[PDB]
């Protein structure tokens, strides 16, 4: 039931067969997303430190957030984008808590109850729970507590598909600078990079196909809450958006350092 996003023809995903047949959707407010990325970089330089050669969720045509949370509420896009960009920077001391406080104040002013759920998920660390806090806040979703255990267990497949794809597309630039799936497969099977890569692709397609099927069944049954279903359906655009973004995003392009 789409109100804020747009489906994009990107025929290379069919040839790549990593996202099953999940379409690419992109939030139409890419401009707000970039504004929140710029502000996060301005605050980081202001409070934390200088940034040189850093690239986060910005891609040449769309950003990470607009492809992966395509139905993100427009008035929440900047904040959601800022928080995603800040998590990218944090992953790569007084100012950090000052930036966090500001972000917390902006979130509480938008959605008090759902900022608390989100913060709870973000204190645990597990990257599952970061994306869980961000998506639920970005789309103003309230997962019934009786459904949470089941919803999170189901979403794990989409997190694995996107997580492994990420490592697949980040290994090259990461090696040039390992805690990557390609390296583990190169230990266990003692194989070359391209052979670990083909094994990784097999696993990605398993996880992706299982997720697509489960979400189809749950949607067809309509016995879970609309917010749980909306969260799970966002899991699908997170797989297609992650992959499409990975193709050309500066973060993983060797052309940068």
């Amino acid at each position: 039931d789409f109100k804020y996003s747009r489906e994009l023809k990107l025929e290379s995903l069919d040839a790549l067969n990593l996202t099953e047949g999940i379409p690419l959707r992109v939030n139409e407010n890419i401009d707000l997303e970039f504004r929140g990325i710029e502000r996060a970089h301005s605050d980081w330089e202001r409070y934390v430190g200088k940034l040189n050669g850093f690239h986060g969720g910005r891609g040449p045509q769309f950003g990470f957030v607009s492809a992966c949370i395509p139905e993100c509420l427009p008035e929440r896009m900047e904040t959601v984008s800022y928080a995603n960009e800040f998590a990218f920077l944090h992953d790569d001391a007084s100012g950090k808590q000052q930036m966090q406080a500001k972000l917390l104040l902006e979130m509480l002013s938008i959605d008090r109850e759902r900022t608390m759920v989100t913060i709870k998920a973000w204190a645990d660390f597990c990257g599952e729970k970061f994306w869980f806090g961000l998506v639920t806040f970005a789309m103003a979703l309230s997962i019934p507590e009786q459904e949470l255990e089941l919803v999170q267990r189901l979403a794990q497949n989409a997190y694995l598909a996107a997580g492994l794809t990420n490592d697949l597309y980040s290994y090259e630039k990461e090696q040039l600078v390992v805690f990557n799936a390609i390296a583990v497969i190169m230990q266990e099977h003692s194989v070359s990079i391209s052979e670990a890569e083909d094994i990784c692709r097999g696993r990605i397609r398993e996880y992706a196909a299982k997720y697509v099927r489960d979400v189809a069944d749950l949607r067809a049954k309509n016995e879970l809450s609309r917010d749980s279903l909306a969260y799970l359906e966002t899991g699908l655009y997170g797989i297609s958006g992650s992959t499409a973004w990975n193709l050309d995003c500066p973060r993983y392009q060797v052309s940068t350092f």
